[PDB]
């Protein structure tokens, strides 16, 4: 896979961020995970929703460098969002959320599953530690 640079435009929520990519603003959705929704229609927030959102917003707004890494299949979803692994100063945001119990490994669609193992191990560790959502 290969990492390419991108620039933060804005964090939307725990798993969705807007970036300027190759000079065009696009919304990206983090591959392989799912954070709790905060703007569920009328609902206004699932437990850990707000928590997942600030974590991601904090990681990306404080980075010196952001990089996106596409997997091997489809690079956009049916909503037109780019599907990638996002790295903030070389730290993968997708894994950081899972490791904290603020996301679960979800939407696993072959062939975009290069880091599925890696993420599954971090989830196991967050479950074995009873963090956030596994609390
Ligand atoms: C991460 C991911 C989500 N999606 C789809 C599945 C879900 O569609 P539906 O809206 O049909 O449920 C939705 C999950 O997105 P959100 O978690 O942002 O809702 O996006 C993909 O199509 N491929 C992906 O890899
Ligand atoms: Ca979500």
């Amino acid at each position: 896979l290969h990492k390419e640079p991108a620039t933060l435009i804005k964090a939307i929520d725990g798993d969705t961020v807007k970036l300027m990519y190759k000079g065009q603003p696009m919304t990206f959705r983090l591959l392989l995970v799912d954070t709790p929704d905060t703007k569920h229609p009328k609902k206004g927030v699932e437990k850990y929703g707000p928590e997942a959102s600030a974590f991601t917003k904090k990681m990306v707004e404080n980075a010196k460098k952001i990089e996106v890494e596409f997997d091997k299949g489809q690079r956009t979803d049916k909503y037109g969002r780019g599907l990638a692994y996002i790295y903030a100063d070389g730290k993968m945001v997708n894994e950081a959320l899972v490791r904290q119990g603020l996301a679960k490994v979800a939407y696993v669609y072959k062939p975009n599953n290069t880091h599925e193992q890696h993420l599954r191990k971090s989830e196991a560790q967050a479950k074995k530690e009873k963090l956030n959502i596994w609390s």
